[PDB]
């Protein structure tokens, strides 16, 4: 499966994309401000994320320092970034479907959408200002917004124990962004794809 990335932010962005134990294709790359890397994705790759990772430095070698959304310090990711981290989801070949979505679960750093290219099923986004309008207290000093499980680390906000409910916090995330999950048991907002659909992840994709 192919999937184009494109960097719609006036700032550069560093891509990543991981399965969490591997990398996806490279795993990451620098995109300047309307550029666009395609990768490939291996058919059936299960639990897939892609994000955006913002105020970055590497040295020669690839190893350096992500203001938000670095995965261990490599260029190259092979592992999921740290938060805050707007989410690019999806399973593909999963029974004969793809399944995507956008999470905020994990917080929010960048506005992102995230579409198919081919047919028979429709693209989500979540495209809102959550970093300017984010709760003072899920603010992150490094840039982006923390979702609470980041910043409190309780079974309520972690749905540690499997039984949570929305929060005050995950209710912020759905009314800025009403097609992202907002917390893990939020009511799903995951697209079901044709099996083999190839996508495109966009970064600020409004004005």
């Amino acid at each position: 499966a192919t999937f184009e990335i494109v960097n719609r932010c006036s700032y550069t962005v560093w891509a990543a994309a991981s399965k969490g134990d591997a990398a996806l294709d490279a795993g990451g790359r620098q995109l300047n401000s309307g550029e666009s890397w395609t990768i490939n994705v291996e058919p059936g790759t299960n639990g897939g994320k892609i994000w955006a990772r913002t105020d970055c430095y590497f040295d020669d070698s690839g190893s350096g320092i992500c203001k938000t959304g670095d995965c261990g310090g490599l260029l190259r990711c092979k592992r999921f970034g740290r938060p805050p981290t707007t989410l690019a989801e999806f399973s593909l070949n999963q029974y004969g479907k793809d399944y995507i979505d956008i999470s905020n679960i994990k917080g929010f750093n960048v506005p992102m959408d995230f579409s198919p290219t081919t047919r028979g099923c429709r693209g989500v986004r979540c495209a809102a200002d959550i970093v300017g309008q984010c709760p003072a207290k899920l603010k992150a000093p490094g840039g982006g917004c923390n979702d609470a499980c980041t910043v409190f680390q309780t079974s309520e906000y972690c749905c540690t124990t499997g039984k949570c409910g929305p929060t005050e916090y995950s209710r912020f995330f759905k009314r800025l962004c009403p097609d992202a999950f907002s917390y893990v048991l939020d009511k799903p907002t995951t697209v079901t794809c044709p099996g083999s659909s190839n996508y495109r992840v966009t970064f600020c994709p409004t004005a």
